């Protein structure tokens, strides 16, 4: 309201309990890092990620956005 | 010392401002946006992300306490 996902996304961040966070970035670095491991398999590298950032500014808002509603929905609802 | 990285990253976390901690996950989306991207360019899935992370459990530990300890650090110093 008051409010941008990010921000909101903040606050959920910094209100919630240790279960609820742990349990929600143990999933997303598993995520990572994880890809990591399969773009380097691909021969793809960390300088290729940049310049994909650096290239769709427009693609990366957008999905920021996404990012900060679907981690703070699962912190407030305690999954995962 | 009384704490593991993850404890100590969840806690950096819970403490954080609001300008450093929008600065240090913005880029590490990003990163995790592009990287998706990159990885369907190559017509690899999210399903082949969760076997990958359900099939090297050991591999997915080890860097996520490296990942705590990176972001904590990041996020104490107000850097990106």
């Amino acid at each position: 309201f008051n409010k941008t996902p990010k921000e909101k996304f903040i606050e959920i961040i910094q209100n919630g309990n240790l279960g609820a966070l742990e349990k929600v970035f143990e999933e997303f670095f598993a995520d990572h890092i994880a890809m990591v491991e399969l773009l380097e398999k691909q021969g793809l590298t960390e300088m290729d990620v940049k310049n994909f950032i650096l290239e769709n500014g427009d693609f990366i808002e957008e999905r920021q956005n996404d990012i900060y509603i679907e981690l703070g929905a699962k912190i407030l609802g305690h999954e995962g």
